[PDB]
């Protein structure tokens, strides 16, 4: 359990907070001014499982496009909450384009991209005023890539007065937290409701992220948008995102997540959504699709045969999921095992809803299948793969019948 | 910090324990009887960064091959510690083939694959006796795929007597821990040294793994071999492994790790080593290679150009690493940033050793480069990529000079 309690903030129809499932979100990478490209990518992300979708609203042409994007989404019955990402000129764009402001379901403010000196407080105030006027929620999202330089100096001076000064790195982290907390407190004091404020304070190193979010969670009551910013490419990005989020999520900290992956060229923007879902599912926080538990396989089993069967099982579950979702409520929780030999095969298969254990070296050429913790059958000969997937189909029909 | 103190256990020349870096290991998936295939894969894994390599010693033909595998490894000056994985007949194989027993650098025992009833205690005793005779360390590795059924019943009965009985799942976890701890205690009582015992107790769900290892860490003083067993295939396997290990590793629990990925057909067995390394590096526990921090890119930057540059930078760092390792001590710690626009580009680049920030929408077409927290130059025109990699080469030569 352990979930941190928070007020509920609605982003469109999606509730965020301690009483609600942790929401997966993402961000487009098309130019927002391109209505056709951006609308298609919003739909793509939403269908992959992005419950909320953010898009940059960076200039006038972007802002003018947002109402039309929203129109086209509604025209296909797609109710996907949109978050506007504002930097530098957020106050100008919201002021000048009230239809954009109304079309968005949430505004993102970064307290480090408000402007210079005195201009900061006024810009912040205008954006919060507009959100208040329209009943919109706001994310106050700090990021250490854009840390308020005047706040850092204030905190550097406080640090230098300590009997034992902390390192420069630690003060940067202090400043990042203080940036978010101060603006949070300022928005509340201005009259913005607790039901309209989400916070983030992102850094790009996992152990720093854990420190930051523990402070945010202690010092505020807001729902928290959690992510490891600038996680990077490929396996590194995936691992770093999972490693940063897991300790916090297991502690009950975090109400919505975004995975900040750099796509490989040609790689679809949906990869980040898949990774976000896998993180939540790995930790038992949500269930999105059936999952396969499979052993690595070693010298006790024939590698090609074992690897191909596991891959075939995973492919079939993926093909059947759209249909299963529609017919079989709760099927998201399905656990299937594919195992290499007698060492752990039966035992792991018995912990799954349904599982197969192949014969390894020195074993009779037969493959026991277990369901609900006991022997269902034993398969042999050709077509082991097809016969098993039929049994999984049969199992699903019965277990997850309405 | 926070590292759990433990005695040091040497596996060949590799020390495991609280005073030592967390060791990456892996396991072969070739038939051990195939000397040529297994020797080549041991070398492959070792060169990828597997500091210790495990291989199954499942039958007589496997056991006879082990001395020859070791001979061939030494013949190329490869000092890679070998762990023998024993199940069911470990006592027979070690007794009958003393040259295999001597060729291994560690024996793995699973207290759930010893045999039936009375036969368990005697088989365990003989294997520990042989390890003691030869001065070998042992891993007592429990796995919930092979949980001792008699111990589970004992613990189920204890549970049923409680005022508030726990769930069956929780008792399985209790039994898994008790399996490892009891055998640990039995080996110590038999005379096996604290410098010769490593423990594991693996499960396939992340939140259960965290519970288990917190108990093991509290109830024992041994170094701990940490892994999420049967993690599975592709992105799911990677994410689940990272998510399970990170909370424990951040708490200071764990002295060596193995990532239990199911390879895709054709996919090299080294992928698990890469993932293990990325987990440790993501958490700042070890450094294996230069890493790139890159933003996801959004509508503020041109997607193809940004993604290609980031990919090109990552490819070049990978190509240069063998040479850099040899010439530039400490280069493993290098942090390079590749960023999409002015929002977080400069700030993140300034936290890296060296970083480039591309021009996004509405910006002048120039790309500032930062090193050691300040502006180094500004690039423009064609060949931005090549000019940046030259600057990174120059930076590395200076920063990491002997
Ligand atoms: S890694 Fe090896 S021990 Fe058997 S169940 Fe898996 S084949
Ligand atoms: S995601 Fe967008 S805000 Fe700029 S630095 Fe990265 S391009």
């Amino acid at each position: 359990g352990m979930r941190r309690p928070t007020p509920t903030v609605y982003v469109g129809r999606v509730p965020i907070g301690g009483a609600h499932p942790i929401a997966v979100q993402s961000m487009t990478n098309t130019p927002t001014r391109d209505v056709e490209a951006t609308t298609a990518q919003v739909l793509e992300l939403h269908r992959a499982g992005s419950e909320i979708v953010r898009l940059t609203v960076n200039d006038e042409e972007a802002a003018k496009a947002v109402p039309e994007i929203k129109r086209r989404l509604l025209a296909e019955g797609a109710e996907v909450p949109l978050v506007g990402d504002f930097h530098f000129n957020g106050h100008l764009l919201l002021r000048k384009y009230p239809k954009m402001a109304e079309a968005l379901d949430k505004f993102r403010i970064n307290p480090g991209t408000l402007g210079r000196g005195r201009h900061k407080d006024e810009h912040f105030a205008e954006m919060i005023r507009i959100a208040m006027d329209l009943g919109k929620p706001v994310r106050i999202g700090a990021n250490w890539g854009s840390l308020d330089p005047a706040l850092l100096t204030e905190l550097m001076d406080r640090n230098a007065r300590r009997p034992e000064p902390k390192s420069a790195h630690e003060v940067v982290l202090e400043a990042l937290v203080e940036s978010a907390v101060r603006a949070y407190e300022a928005a509340l004091e201005m009259g913005l409701g607790e039901d309209k404020l989400v916070l983030s304070a992102k850094v790009s190193k996992a152990r720093d992220l854990v420190w930051v979010y523990r402070e945010l969670a202690r010092r505020t009551q807001a729902p928290l948008h959690l992510g490891l910013t600038e996680a990077g490419m490929g396996v590194k990005g995936i691992v770093a995102s999972a490693a940063a989020l897991a300790p916090l999520l297991l502690e009950g900290i975090g109400d919505t997540i975004r995975v900040s992956l750099t796509p490989a060229p040609g790689e679809p923007r949906t990869k980040e959504v898949e990774v976000a879902q896998e993180i939540l599912q790995a930790l038992g926080l949500r269930a999105f699709a059936p999952e396969v538990t499979s052993c690595p396989g070693c010298g006790r089993t024939t590698s090609t045969f074992f690897q191909e069967l596991a891959e075939e099982v995973s492919r079939r579950l993926k093909e059947r999921l759209p249909e299963w979702r529609a017919r079989y409520p709760g099927v998201e929780e399905l656990k299937v095992a594919v195992m290499g030999c007698v060492v752990n095969g039966p035992g792991e298969s018995k912990h799954a809803h349904i599982g197969i254990s192949l014969p390894g070296a020195g074993e009779e050429p037969k493959a026991p299948v277990y369901a609900d913790g006991k022997l269902l059958t034993i398969l042999k000969g050709e077509g082991i793969a097809e016969e098993f997937l039929r049994l999984v189909e049969d199992y699903v029909k019965t277990r997850f019948a309405p």
